[PDB]
């Protein structure tokens, strides 16, 4: 599913991401924009052989199982495929664990490089939240 901006903002809020670990909703929407372009089916193969999955490009080295990332963990206790669902519940629940892991949203390279410090409120502009 390719979410619209405000549609994703709404879904993330429903699932309790807004202000989770002090990160306003706009940070999460911005992260999703630059991680996946709002596409739940987004995947990215990394050089280390791991893969990023879903609207927030959650990585198989730690967070989900894809059966093809040797030595990796599955801390969200899900198949990585669950992160590709039109329903973002699994991605959000896993994002919550990730952002609590110690480095906050810096876990998302696109957030750090393209959202952090910017006017993230713009990502929820016009949205009926
Ligand atoms: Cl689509
Ligand atoms: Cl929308
Ligand atoms: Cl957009
Ligand atoms: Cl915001
Ligand atoms: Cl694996
Ligand atoms: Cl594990
Ligand atoms: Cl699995
Ligand atoms: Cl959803
Ligand atoms: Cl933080
Ligand atoms: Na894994």
């Amino acid at each position: 599913k390719v979410f619209g901006r405000c549609e994703l903002a709404a879904a993330m809020k429903r699932h309790g991401l807004d202000n989770y670990r002090g990160y306003s909703l706009g940070n999460w929407v911005c992260a999703a924009k630059f991680e996946s372009n709002f596409n739940t089916q987004a995947t990215n193969r990394n050089t280390d052989g791991s893969t990023d999955y879903g609207i927030l490009q959650i990585n198989s080295r730690w967070w989900c199982n894809d059966g093809r990332t040797p030595g990796s963990r599955n801390l969200c206790n899900i198949p990585c495929s669950a992160l590709l669902s039109s329903d973002i519940t699994a991605s959000v629940n896993c994002a919550k664990k990730i952002v609590s892991d110690g480095n906050g949203m810096n876990a998302w390279v696109a957030w750090r490089n393209r959202c952090k410090g910017t006017d993230v409120q713009a990502w929820i502009r016009g949205c009926r939240l």
